[PDB]
């Protein structure tokens, strides 16, 4: 279990330097880049508010999904966990058509979920006890224990 993500999901970041804050919406891909130029301290949004991202990972090679609500969308790892409206975690994989799961909108009921190619993926801690952030609008959990 992983909070995995693929270089095209998209999450909302704040990147700190000096008193200099700046908020930005990012790719995976350019997150990781932002992470390793070291320029920065990066917090990530989440249903806690922005919380700051400590080590990152990157994962390889995972097989992948798309779970979709009415407003988003994501594609992530099969074993990406996602946070149910009773706030407990399930693998992506394992979500079926109506699961109310926990979005950036409040609760949505999954829509639709299919399996797709194989992906390189990245996952990152988050240092809240939640341990989640949002990751295309879907509630994630980071470094998915």
């Amino acid at each position: 279990e992983s909070g995995a993500l693929p270089k095209e999901a998209v999450v909302q970041i704040r990147l700190t330097k000096k008193g200099m804050i700046e908020e930005k919406k990012v790719t995976v891909q350019e997150l990781r880049e932002l992470y390793l130029s070291g320029e920065y301290t990066i917090e990530i949004d989440t249903p806690d508010g922005y919380q700051t991202i400590g080590k990152w990972f990157d994962k390889g090679v995972l097989s992948m999904v798309r779970v979709a609500t009415a407003t988003y969308e994501t594609v992530c790892a099969f074993n990406h966990m996602i946070q149910l409206a009773d706030n407990t975690w399930v693998q992506a994989c394992e979500l079926d058509v109506g699961v109310d799961i926990q979005t950036a909108a409040g609760i949505q009921p999954v829509m639709l979920v299919e399996d797709t190619s194989d992906a390189e993926c990245y996952d990152f801690e988050v240092m809240h006890p939640n341990h989640r952030y949002y990751g295309d609008g879907i509630v994630s959990h980071a470094s998915g224990k």
